[PDB]
């Protein structure tokens, strides 16, 4: 089980200590508020009312919670997983990040408070 | 384990399957978008910016998601629990709510796709 | 979880710290050596060369590890459960009890190391 | 979650569809009766008065059900393992073997009903 920050000011994002192996089931649970540039800071889903203008992950709005399994492509997180199995061929060590837009992060604000465990399989 | 919709508009709350007994570890995720009367919707989490001006529940945010376990007092739910264990004395059937002031479900929209289930103990 | 021992001569069987409810999901493991009174000993799946000769449990060996939940009707346990539902309307404490002839658990010997864990669900 | 039977007579053993991985967590549930020539059947336990001949697993009796992970030396199994954490450095697939003498296999009877399946780590 694993349980640290995310910072939104974060482009490299946030390693864990977990590492997903084919057939795992996990849980994440994530909280807190973050900023992608503005003032006011909204939730783990994100803004919905703001644009994909090139963020990481274009399966989620600007200002969610994404995440990298090894070497794969940004996946969404949101709020959180609830007892999740990653595709076929997936495989490594979780990374959380803050979905922005690529060397912008300079102005944001803000932290995600994540948990993450492995269910029964 | 349950998966179901709460309604922002229902005063009464959603009934779920599961049953909280002493002891047991629980798991919650919650996703989706309500709003508590504007337009624009907020997360589980609620609106941080919103001041309490009577909630059901004043450990949360306006139009976050709260539950009742039995019939106690309503606990904060938000963006879901992690491996959870209530306080001492606490059980019965669980029920999920939409955070609002009460009498004023009228004008709510929305809901919260809510995943409920018991880790092993 | 609980773990403990249930000795052979224990006639009225060890009262575990678990409480079984409707749904659980049970697993117990059950390891050890004991007798119904030969000095010869066998496993928590008992004697299969031994006829029942009014046993507590008439769906296990003599010499096996059962148990009771509540006030129901001895339960077959043996090497233990994986993953384990009990039957309708089964509910209550859960005492585990060496399988032998009442009032015979005099010159018993032996015990059982026996885990149980509530299980996800 | 894996779930067959383990021959007797089978020398190179069961393959299962586990792969242990660090840092995992699993339960193991061994049941039925064997033999390793007799006409008499032991439990997953095995054969307490029958000396070791040259067995495969020196830490368990002959008639006894033990495993091997990747590239590790035999691990008694028994009647099975309660959430169980394997050994620094073990890692690799999971084989389920009946503790015996390497060439002797061949008058073996009888199988083990076992389940696997990986805990909440
Ligand atoms: O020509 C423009 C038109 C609208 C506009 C507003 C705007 C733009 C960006 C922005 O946040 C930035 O978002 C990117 C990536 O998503 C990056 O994170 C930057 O660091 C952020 O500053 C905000 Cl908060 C506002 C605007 C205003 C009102 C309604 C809609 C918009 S829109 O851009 O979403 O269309 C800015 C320019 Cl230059
Ligand atoms: O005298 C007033 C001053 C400000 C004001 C705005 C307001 C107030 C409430 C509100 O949402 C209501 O919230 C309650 C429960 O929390 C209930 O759900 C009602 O149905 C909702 O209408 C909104 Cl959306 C707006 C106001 C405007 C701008 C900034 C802040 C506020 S305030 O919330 O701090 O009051 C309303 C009145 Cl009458
Ligand atoms: O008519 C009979 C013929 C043989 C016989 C032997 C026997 C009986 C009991 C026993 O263990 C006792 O079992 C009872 C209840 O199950 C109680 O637990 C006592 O405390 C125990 O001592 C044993 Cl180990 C043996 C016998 C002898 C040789 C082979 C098989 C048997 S048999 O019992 O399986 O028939 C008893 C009777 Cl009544
Ligand atoms: O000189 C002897 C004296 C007793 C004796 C009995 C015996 C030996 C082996 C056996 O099963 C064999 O076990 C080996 C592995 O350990 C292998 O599996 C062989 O294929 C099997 O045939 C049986 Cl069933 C019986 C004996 C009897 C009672 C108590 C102890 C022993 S002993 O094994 O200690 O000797 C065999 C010989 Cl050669
Ligand atoms: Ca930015
Ligand atoms: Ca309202
Ligand atoms: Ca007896
Ligand atoms: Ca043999």
């Amino acid at each position: 089980a694993w349980k640290g920050e995310v910072l939104a000011n974060n482009e490299a994002g946030q390693v864990t200590s977990i590492i997903y192996n084919p057939g795992d089931v996990i849980t994440i649970v994530a909280a807190g508020w973050a900023s992608y540039g503005p003032t006011q800071k909204w939730g783990p889903q994100g803004d919905r009312e703001h644009p994909d203008q090139g963020l990481i992950c274009h399966d989620a709005f600007c200002g969610a919670l994404v995440m990298k399994i090894g070497n794969s492509g940004t996946i969404p997180v949101n709020t959180g997983l609830f007892r999740w199995v990653a595709p076929n061929n997936v495989q490594g060590a979780i990374t959380l990040i803050y979905n922005d837009v690529p060397g912008t992060y300079g102005n944001n604000s803000g932290s995600f408070s994540v948990n993450i465990g492995k269910d029964q399989s």
